[PDB]
């Protein structure tokens, strides 16, 4: 039950710009890569809705993603509903800690597409 992670769980470091500060903030997140896109997500919503990184990128879509030692400059947007339903099962399959197949239906769980 290692899913798709083998012996190393993949995590991306997302840098967003503070919506009040205009200074960078970094957050480790699970992700998928889909061609040139990087999809990032949180696994919890409800009390954890609207984390700072998400609010930052809603205000300013320019982000950086570091995966291993690769650094990408990307632009972020919400996954559309179709994309939520398409990518969430892939995240469930990849990561053993993502277990609820239907959590994509809860809009308080952010799912963000970062593209070039």
């Amino acid at each position: 039950g290692l899913g798709g992670t083998f012996q190393k769980i993949p995590v991306a470091l997302l840098t967003t710009t503070g919506r009040k500060t205009g200074q960078p903030r970094v957050n480790p997140l699970y992700f998928l890569r889909d061609g040139g896109r990087v999809i990032v997500a949180a696994s919890k919503g409800g009390a954890e809705k609207n984390p700072m990184w998400y609010l930052n990128l809603k205000a300013n879509p320019k982000v950086q993603v570091q995966i291993k030692k690769e650094v990408l400059d990307l632009t972020a947007r919400d996954a559309t509903d179709e994309e939520r339903a398409e990518y969430w099962p892939q995240l469930v399959t990849m990561y053993p800690s993502y277990q609820d197949y239907q959590s994509w239906t809860d809009r308080t769980i952010p799912i963000v597409v970062c593209e070039p």
